[PDB]
């Protein structure tokens, strides 16, 4: 039952490694959440550019039709 | 040293739980990677709409200036 002890120490090692993995995987999640946010800000700016250009096309069409 | 045994079983329980957490955190990562992809496809379609509207404004400006 040094091998009870040995299996114990094997399991601790494994716990340590899994705990580092969980810690890292929760870092990757946090930064995916902020890049998604950033990409969504890019969508919103583009929607804003489309609507400005639609306004400019409408203005030109009023003139064009006089 | 039933308590060697008892601490062993405590550690297995913990390993099981951490292994489920890692499994789930790697599910959340996979689906963040695909939502980011999807959001990026939305950006690309919008860039395409902007450029179509810029082409239409240019066409109108040529006419307007005749
Ligand atoms: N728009
Ligand atoms: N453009």
């Amino acid at each position: 039952q040094e091998e009870k002890q040995r299996k114990a120490e094997e399991l601790l090692q494994e716990l340590r490694h899994l705990k580092i993995k969980v810690e890292e995987l929760e870092n990757e999640r946090n930064q995916y959440e902020w890049k998604l946010k950033a990409t969504k800000a890019e969508v919103a700016q583009l929607q804003e550019q489309v609507a400005l250009k639609d306004a400019e096309i409408e203005r030109l069409h009023s003139q064009l039709s006089r």
